[PDB]
């Protein structure tokens, strides 16, 4: 099976993240050898509270498990638990141009923020990764990892796989509630633009009722991204939850106002989130379960990572460690 | 417990009398007085592009040379840097508490970048952070180095203090131990330039594993000055070559420069060079005699690397545990 590497930040998922990327990938765990790395060494490139970082790491783990990531099928682990990432990160620094890092898309910036694309390259290249499902803002980073891999391979032979981006997209388009032109993003400042995965039904109703629509008279529930962006987003959200087609929903809401739509959207979304939240809290509060998932995952990751790093170290010419 | 000494040298190029006087001499002298840990920094070496066979051989050459100088594996911890993962682990973590401007301003990065314009790599830029990690892992009190590493060591103090201010008494703040003589041995044909272990012009350098007869010839041809009459006196500005020779002689014999100046009263550069050649040739003969006994004994070198990496890992893992707990990582099971 092809190896898929996905990096997960320990810092709050939305329905866009879930119904888009994550739900798609939960259903492909038997098609691919999927690896999920909670990237706590990348997280510290921004200064943050220590106790919140620890909490956020475990929050992220439980939520990925809640979404359906199966630790017996896929490998899920915490980045800092596998030393090989930092080890390969340093080695690949020596085969990465300073220019390449400076050209990524002043003197008080920390070196971690400057140097993390190399660590990212190491994260991917450690596991002989075939595919990486990056977003558009990390396409440049993946490309650097491909360039590093080909450069190293040209000097020393075929040590690394040249990874590819995962090209086909989720299916669910999920846009911001007060800005339906812009995509719903976990990193949005405006909280009223997003529905978080742990939001309660009262919070969901409030945010959906405030969601922007249009001034059509009569109000008409019809799909039109150009002219009716807000109503179209509500339709896409509802379709993504229920599996009902757009033309089916258009018929279902014939002669109905935007209030009825919003009510059904809120009910559908919160119906979905109640099942995920049940799973989330059950997993998250079970310390022994989470510890065993992390230990098992780190063990699997380390077995593969050590194999690659040993070949890298042999190629460079380092004297092999005496065990 | 004793205060801790940490220092390192690269298995790249060929170690010189400069590397010896600035660093290795002090390493040997500190072994009983302090708890000493000495590293072959192969991960730093590859910031300049190395042939793979040369790197491996040079790592083992350097190890054997530590032993030849008098570094005793019963007294000191001797290990190869890449054998202890914690160096790279703390190296990454400390990037996040190091500013970009602190690294771009470094003299060594600037010198090496001008020299290797075809390979100005991220490792060469990030060099000081990994070096800080090397030191800070072992709760280091003293770092014996030459003058050229003072800037790097100052940053490691800054990183230690900056991290400690946020998180508590995680690191010791290390101090430089730079010698009075031989802290910056200069090139024989260009005494305003530091002696390099990778000089294109071999006549500039006195190599630790070089034929003593070849070394004597190079000392004889070392540039001096046009002073009339020739006078053996210390003056770095106007008599760089003579001063450098006096410095080398002071560091080998343990005699002060004022003492040497008095000794060479009424003498000229023939006496100076004769005395420098005698002392250095004697030193290298003894050193190289010991070197081959160690270097050709693979079982012994293998055992030193095994025991050393074990000792180092015990200390390094303890520090990294505390660093990881402080910054807020979920602790490994
Ligand atoms: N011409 C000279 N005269 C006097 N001393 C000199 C001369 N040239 C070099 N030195 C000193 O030799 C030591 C090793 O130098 P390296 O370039 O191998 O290697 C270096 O310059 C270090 N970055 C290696 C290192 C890596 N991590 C560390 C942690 C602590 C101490 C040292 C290290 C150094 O002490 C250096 O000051
Ligand atoms: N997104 C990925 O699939 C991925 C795979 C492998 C390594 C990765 C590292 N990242 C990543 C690295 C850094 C960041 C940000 C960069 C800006 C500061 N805060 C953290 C976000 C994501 N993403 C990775």
């Amino acid at each position: 099976k092809p190896i898929v590497f996905s990096g997960a930040q320990p810092s709050e998922l939305t329905i866009g993240n879930y119904m888009g990327a994550l739900r798609q990938w939960v259903n492909m765990q038997d098609d691919y050898h999927c690896i999920y790395c909670i990237v706590d060494q990348h997280a510290i490139t921004v200064r943050q509270d220590a106790q919140k970082l620890r909490k956020a790491t475990l929050d992220t783990l439980a939520l990925y498990l809640a979404c359906g990531i199966d630790p017996e099928k896929s490998t899920i682990f915490v980045q800092s638990h596998v030393p090989e990432h930092a080890q390969l990160g340093w080695a690949l620094n020596c085969y990465t141009y300073f220019g390449e890092l400076s050209r990524m898309t002043a003197e008080n910036i920390n070196a971690g923020l400057f140097d993390y694309p190399v660590l990212m390259a190491a994260d991917i290249l450690l596991y002989q990764t075939n595919l990486v499902p990056v977003g558009e803002d990390q396409k440049q980073h993946l490309e650097l990892s491909r360039d590093i891999a080909q450069r190293f391979n040209a000097l020393y032979g075929e040590i690394f796989k040249v990874p590819e981006p995962f090209i086909p997209k989720s299916g669910a388009r999920v846009m911001s509630l007060l800005e339906p032109t812009k995509k719903m993003s976990k990193s949005d400042d405006n909280r009223n633009n997003v529905i978080g995965l742990l939001e309660d039904p009262k919070s969901v109703v409030k945010k959906i009722k405030r969601a922007v629509t249009d001034s059509d008279e009569p109000p008409v529930v019809r799909y039109d991204v150009q002219n009716k962006a807000g109503v179209s987003n509500l339709l896409d959200i509802l379709s993504a939850v229920t599996g009902q087609s757009i033309p089916e929903l258009e018929k279902q809401f014939e002669g109905k106002m935007y209030g009825h739509l919003k009510g059904e959207v809120a009910d559908a979304v919160s119906g979905m989130l109640t099942e995920l939240q049940e799973r989330y809290h059950r997993f998250r509060n079970d310390e022994a379960f989470l510890q065993q998932v992390m230990k098992d995952g780190a063990e699997k990751a380390s077995a593969h990572a050590s194999r690659t790093l040993k070949a890298v170290y042999e190629a460079i010419g380092f004297v092999a460690k005496r065990h």
